[PDB]
């Protein structure tokens, strides 16, 4: 129950992974 994701981290996963999945 730590600091869950957010509106930015959610759609930001595609920038850190770079359309990997």
């Amino acid at each position: 129950q730590d600091i869950f994701m957010t509106e930015e981290q959610k759609k930001y996963y595609n920038a850190m992974k770079k359309l990997g999945s």
